[PDB]
């Protein structure tokens, strides 16, 4: 077992608060950000030894990335944005930062309850997401 365990399973969104602005934020155009906010996906998570999977599922756009803690990685994000990921673990939180164009956000993905939270931040704008068992 792994504490990173605690996050593996299937999970669906069921509230998400300030999307929109953290999309603005971002620099995601208008016709993007009014189809991925509408969007309802299911985070897929999954451990498989030192590699950690997670996949997003919507009508929006399907997504899957894959990655070991504290090693950087190139992703194409939904919005078409290619950027240099890191993920680590900081005290049981995953923390995701995406940099590109000399810009940065960061991402953090927590259980809290029976939920999964998500926690998006750019510059002075965070969204929140939240997630349950699907
Ligand atoms: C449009 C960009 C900024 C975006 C889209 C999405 C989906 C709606 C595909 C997501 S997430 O996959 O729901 O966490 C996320 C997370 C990783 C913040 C970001």
């Amino acid at each position: 077992s792994h504490m990173c365990d605690a996050f593996v399973g299937t999970w669906k969104l069921v509230s998400s608060e300030n999307f929109d602005d953290y999309m603005k934020e971002v620099g995601v155009g208008f016709a993007t950000r009014k189809v991925a906010g509408m969007a309802k996906p299911n985070m897929i998570i999954s451990v498989n030894g030192d590699v950690i999977t997670i996949k997003s599922e919507s009508t929006f756009k399907n997504t899957e990335i894959s990655f070991i803690l504290g090693q950087e990685f190139d992703e194409v994000t939904a919005d078409d944005r290619k950027v240099k990921s890191t993920i680590t673990l900081d005290g049981g939180v995953l923390v995701h930062v995406q940099k590109w164009d000399g810009k940065s956000t960061t991402i953090k993905r927590k259980r809290e309850d029976d939920k999964l939270v998500v926690e998006c931040v750019m510059k002075g704008v965070t969204s929140t997401r939240v997630y349950e068992r699907a």
